[PDB]
């Protein structure tokens, strides 16, 4: 279960790089430089990282200290091979985003977070990355009264539509995923799961320049199926990226390794993105646990990697299983990939057998066969067939 | 707090005639005739009914039958001047829709799904309804393998664009009100909140006959903020209808009276729909308790609209109060209401007051003011000014 | 993955007898004669059956009627060598019930439901029941002035303290196991989960008679660990029995065959029962799905033993792989079964080393390895090493 | 609706000192001077102050500067006369506690945190403090192989003994109170909520020290109902302290002002502590958002006050109302407090009324009226009457 770059496994340098400040504790760990985190990934097998402009260049940098950061950077990635897919924008840790940065409630901040943005975005394209990620961690409220939903909407919609404009003047080759999550650090998030930014999305100028960036974790804390909201991402045509951690239920975010937390919830999600047929990265957005040196760091992100391999494994094993291919028929999974009325309108309104003429207690008395087809499932998944 | 007529409250015949049966026991009271049903809320100062095809005509009724119990009940409209204005289609309790309805497995159930909506869609217009909605309770899954969301969805679309080709086909002047439910009775429901009912107008054949019923109790058991979900749907232009109860928190659906689970979020509700003037129907989908009597349903029943009648006063209050008007302009709500950058994309990368010279810490540095503002709120809901 | 009885098995007259009737929906399946249930299971490999007065003798039977209900039973226990290890009263189903059994606000039905339970206890001795299990799911409130707690605990006291007092002027070798739950049917149930069951267990007159019968379920629909809950029961020597089925996090209680749902969750329950020794039945109270027939129950029934027979190999692979065992070593597992002061108070407060002279820093820097061993823990359990 | 020192209002000096960190987010306001804090609870009406070790002698302090930061809080007690009634330990900040205090894997660690104990209790004793809190919110884990449950439970065992075996030896005059919390920061935490902290306390050495210290919005992070699980400390004996918060359901722990969160919950707590005759302080353990500036602060704590006031005032005409005090009657209240079986198990075993001749029917058409009931509280909540 060794993993190639060939793979496609990405990770942020926030993920490994984290210290392990917690609400209530002290870091555990001392910072590591992007540097050394480019090569340690590369030895375990990753095929490239992404970054928030913060976690390459600390804040309030001149332009001189900004140039030798990404130099530097820069040498890495040719040194090892490693690519960078994927960046976003930080507008979440400093203090003057208390209150969000593109729906904040002063004007002024609004400004300055457009700016902040676009300032990455060219930097991104240098880098060549293909997908620019906002998550706004801090647009929400913890009462009422402080945020008109409508207006913040407007506000988002706005702030948004100027991105488009931005990249479409420049002729950049990016699109944006918008990530959502329901609370945590907000009391309430704007957009808070995959469907409110999905919907959202409709409502820009450009609407085809913006997708989606789900993750494990986040659609879980509002005690969501993860597989099924990936498959309205899918049916859309708007799954641009997606992060994989683990969570156990409806709780603070835990950011666990892949494959820990719910482990049948990874499977059915594993089977999901490689029949689909998914190309994009298999991005991990975790933190090892404070309770880890840096032996342990690295061994969580072999982990998650580990975890994936295994998974693809046992879900390709289930696919082409003939018992499992008859259990299927067995379930109708075939007829429910058939129109139901292909004939139209007319013709269903006109056919006795769909109404005036149908059996319904014969209809009724039919099982699914959905526990033997679900048993199936577990003795792959468990190599216990 | 009287309600009249004006005050356009309605109640579904399944709310005040829910016998009790629960999964761990047996009916408590008596089964209501739906006349009795009529002239009761008519005495309690209701606006309107509404109805599932089940409740007013049993299954399996006859054409004779069918049209005895229309009848009947169009006479007590008449007697008590009571509206219409919703209806919808039981697609859930019969064991033929095990599986679902519109998204079932087996084709020949889906077709008659279609067939069973067509018929009530016909009497709904006849008795006067603006609109008609959908609840698809049992369209999802308890296990990964037994449906195939992909399939789903187009299963799903496919349903609605043949009810919308009927609608216009024959002329009515009706729209559709989609209502999500995360879970229960499906271990995880289609279309699972606001926000992915939302999404998935947007790709219907004629997406502007579709909207959104939204239920205070269903975004609650995804832990989700009510009052933010609605603010959404009236940005999309899309609170076509909307139902009114009470839910203490993530776990079964209660369906308690209007007021009861979580108060401070009925009080924001209320704020929202009078500012926003929301001019739909006041619907109540709830259950009296199972502990009471017919007393008891009455009391309860009562009790929603008294609950509403006295949010409206209080909120009420709250905006007209010049120290809140005050308070708001402290923690920018003003500010939140202008544009951004109206100047364009252009002035916002010149201003050198967005970027080069804005003050960061400042800005900081202001304190929102929002637990002063939400204090008033709290002195405002209780009578406490 | 054969079971036989001594695996000591396990299964209530009421999983594989449930109907299929939800808060939505009607029954899907007909009702099974108990006899019947009895043979089906015996084939399967089971142990034995459990109870509830009300699923082997119809609620309102005479005398007559009894007697040849248990006659009927008692020979299929014959034919198939099937015991019954314990039984339960039904004192949720009856109206009569709305407002509990033995906290009602009425004294009447406090009486009523003492008397029922007590000629149940008579029958389990009869049948050779070891275990007498009492889940009070209709003990709670919806609202806060329905019950006063301090009143109902001293009420549910009194009727535990009536019932030890019985079964000790009788002579009989029964123990009692109290089932905590947190909600469903009521908004709230008293004892809540197996912390709250304990606590209460040690203010009962005879508190040696008592223990408690925890659900996987049930401590997973508050989002507690289950293994860690067990654990505590263990500890305190008072896991009398064990209820084993599946859930899928926060919300309506799903009962699902044992082995989905949490599935990690179900590895660790598993480890800790053979580590322990726990020798009692492996009972499943799970409900096979509405969507399935008759083929479906049994397959999901065959479910809930192989999965626990897979759980126990893979549990015991990993406790006797010597580099788990070394890994364990390293995680200082040795060392937290140690006494920290077996040298006493005294000792403790002489010694420098504690805390005048202790390196803080150093002990600081010590990774857990928690996560390599973890790591191992997936590894065993998805049969990859 | 002023409070005045007698009312027994009590903050911890972590509570209007927090800097707002967040684990997305660095502080936005300057720390406090603890005297600072003590003079400006004095003039907003506060009776006395809290503290942990930590908060007033920051970690690695000199005898020396131990003393200096000890004269100088005592010199602001004496010039507001302000008292203080608890303290604590922290034993979760330092990274040394990354695993735990009381329970961590290296016995060294483990002395360690008895020491630091130790020391602090002496200090709490010389300030005039009754009661010691105990949160132990490290000891816990992220996986199942870390941490041994029953030798964790023995290793806690051990800690409490040694201090009840401490304060025993040296003649004070102070209890323990266990304050439980089911999760964050670690992923489980041990002693999850109010009833697993009552068991654990029956089995100490010297029970009668210790009580719980039960949090608003920790057991509503698990979806408990707060006022039931106070009932029950109650009824043990066991309240020795409170901490009142407010909390939006189950996520992470927001901390609002006492009222926020949960209004109703908030009301029914109040009626129950005022009702009980609770003497003890009524402390917030609560955040002012990390939105506020140091005026946003002081009103934060202000609302804590002003609204157990203005509940206290609710609470109190509810019960005084002879319309609630004949409603209490229909619905039974009075005959839940009376003895269900006063005459014996013989005489209720002879009495035929209670089985043989009772008529369930009849007792089961009785309506709870409790609608009618909740219908005057929320009336008496909202000054509606
Ligand atoms: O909850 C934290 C979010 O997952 C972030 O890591 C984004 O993915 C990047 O800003
Ligand atoms: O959860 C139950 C839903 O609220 C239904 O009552 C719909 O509104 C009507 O089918
Ligand atoms: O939630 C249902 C409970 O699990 C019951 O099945 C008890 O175990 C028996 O009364
Ligand atoms: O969750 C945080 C806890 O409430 C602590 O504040 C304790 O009360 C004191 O250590
Ligand atoms: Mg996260
Ligand atoms: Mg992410
Ligand atoms: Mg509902
Ligand atoms: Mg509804
Ligand atoms: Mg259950
Ligand atoms: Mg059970
Ligand atoms: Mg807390
Ligand atoms: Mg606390």
């Amino acid at each position: 279960y060794q993993p190639t770059p060939e793979d496609r496994f990405t990770f942020g340098l926030w993920t490994v790089g984290w210290q392990g400040r917690d609400p209530f504790g002290d870091a555990t760990r001392r910072a590591l430089d992007p540097v050394e985190s480019v090569r340690r990934l590369a030895e375990l097998g990753a095929h490239g990282v992404t970054f928030h402009d913060d976690d390459l260049i600390p804040f309030g940098s001149s332009d001189s200290e900004r140039e030798e950061h990404v130099k530097r950077f820069r040498q890495a990635l040719d040194d090892t091979g490693m690519k960078v897919p994927m960046a976003t924008t930080n507008l979440f840790t400093h203090p003057v985003f208390k209150d969000g940065g593109f729906t904040a409630n002063d004007r002024d901040v609004r400004r300055y977070a457009l700016r902040k943005t676009i300032r990455n975005i060219d930097l991104a394209v240098e880098l060549g990355a293909e997908t620019y990620v906002a998550w706004g961690g801090r647009e929400g409220a913890e009462s009422g009264g402080a945020k008109d939903v409508r207006d913040a909407l407007d506000r988002m919609k706005e702030a948004f539509d100027l991105l488009g404009e931005y990249v479409t003047s420049q002729g950049y080759d990016i699109r944006f995923a918008i990530e959502p999550k329901p609370n945590e650090p907000r009391g309430d998030i704007l957009l808070p799961t995959v469907g409110h930014a999905l919907a959202f999305i409709e409502r820009l100028e450009r609407p085809e320049l913006y997708g989606v960036n789900p993750e494990v974790g986040h659609e879980q804390m509002a005690g969501l199926n993860f597989p099924h909201g990936i498959a309205q991402a899918l049916w859309a045509g708007k799954l641009f990226h997606i992060d994989l951690n683990g969570q156990n239920g409806i709780k603070y975010d835990q950011d666990l390794r892949f494959g820990a937390g719910d482990l049948r919830a990874a499977f059915w999600l594993v089977d999901l993105l490689e029949s689909a047929g998914y190309s994009g990265p298999r991005h991990f957005d975790f933190k090892p646990p404070r309770t880890e040196d840096f032996d342990g760091v690295w061994a969580s992100a072999a982990g998650c990697m580990r975890n994936y391999l295994i998974l693809k494994e046992r879900a390709a094993a289930f696919r082409a299983d003939p018992e499992v291919q008859e259990a299927l028929r067995a379930s109708r999974l075939d007829e429910l990939a058939r129109p139901t009325a292909a004939d139209g309108l007319q013709a269903l309104l006109d056919d006795r057998s769909a109404f005036e003429e149908f059996d319904v207690d014969a209809a009724a008395a039919r099982g699914m066969a959905f526990e033997r087809l679900d048993q199936l499932a577990m003795d792959h998944l468990l190599g216990a067939r």
